[PDB]
C-alpha cells in the first residue's frame, strides 16, 4: 500500500511491542496461578499422609514423618500457595479478562484454602474425627474448573496475539 | 532491528508458556493421583476399623489410574513440544528421568493396589520419587523466568 517502509516498520513493531505485553501479562499469570494451585495440592496431599501416619500410629506401627512433621510440612506449602496467590492477584490483568471470572477463580481459591487451613487446625487440636470427614473434594473441584476457564480465558488471548504477530 | 528483535522476544515468551502449561498440567495430574491413591489408603484403613465412607478403595483407584493417563496425555503434549535453543538440553534430559521415576512409582502403587498388596503400597517412599521431579521442575522454572527477563529486556 501507499505507506512506506518507515512506516509498516513502525506499525510492526507497536503492534510486536503490544503483542508481547499480552503474552507477558498471560504468562506471569500463569506461572503464579499454577505455583498457587500446585502447592494446595501439595498441601491436602501432605494433610492426607498425615492422617494416615495418624491411623498407622494406632496400632504402634508407622513410619516415615510424623504427624507433627507434616503438620509443619503443610503450613509450609499452604503458606506457598497464599504467597503465589497474592503475587497472582497483584499483577496487573489485561482488560479483556472477564471480572467476573476472575471473581469466581477467588471465590473459590478462598474456599479451598480455607478448607485446608481448617484441616491444619482440627488437626493440631486433635479433632481428627471432624478432619477425616471434610467434604475436601467438592472444595477442590469447584477451585480446579474456574482454574480450567480461567487458562482457556488466557490461551484464547494468547492465540490473538499469535495471529497478529504472524501476520 | 527493533522488529526482529521484537518478534523474536515474542516467540520465546510463546515457546516458554506452552510448555509450562503443559509441563505444569503433567506435574498437577501427577499430584492429583497421588493424593487419590493417600485417599484409597485411608479408605482402606477406615474399611478396616469396620467405618469408612465416601468413595471405595476401587473408585479411587479407577480414579487415580484416570488421573494418570491425563499426566501422561499432558507429558505427550510438553514432549512434542519445540524447545527454544537457549534452553539446557541436560536439564530437559533430568526432568525427563525424574518424571519416568515419578510416574512409574504412580504407576506401581496402582498395581500394588488392585492386586492388595497393602503393605508394599503403603511401604513405597513415594515423597523421594516426586521430591525428585519437583527439584527439576523448579530449576526448569526459574530458567524460563530469566528467560523471560530478558525478552522483557530487549523489548
Amino acid at each position: 500500500g501507499p505507506l512506506g517502509s518507515g512506516g509498516l516498520f513502525f506499525n510492526a513493531l507497536k503492534n510486536c511491542k503490544e503483542n508481547f505485553t499480552v503474552l507477558q501479562t498471560i504468562r506471569q499469570q500463569q506461572s503464579t496461578l499454577n505455583g498457587s494451585w500446585v502447592a494446595l495440592l501439595q498441601t491436602r496431599n501432605t494433610l492426607n499422609r498425615a492422617g494416615i501416619r495418624y491411623m498407622m500410629d494406632q496400632n504402634n506401627i508407622g513410619s516415615g514423618s510424623t504427624v507433627a512433621e507434616l503438620m509443619e510440612s503443610a503450613s509450609i506449602s499452604l503458606k506457598q500457595a497464599e504467597k503465589n496467590w497474592a503475587d497472582y492477584e497483584a499483577l496487573p490483568r489485561d482488560p479483556r479478562q472477564s471480572t467476573a471470572a476472575a471473581a469466581e477463580i477467588k471465590r473459590n481459591y478462598d474456599i479451598y484454602h480455607n478448607a485446608l487451613a481448617e484441616l491444619i487446625q482440627l488437626l493440631g487440636a486433635g479433632k481428627i474425627n471432624e478432619f477425616f470427614d471434610q467434604p475436601t473434594q467438592g472444595y477442590q473441584d469447584g477451585f480446579e474448573k474456574q482454574y480450567v476457564a480461567y487458562m482457556e480465558q488466557n490461551d484464547r488471548l494468547h492465540d490473538i496475539a499469535v495471529s497478529d504477530n504472524n501476520a
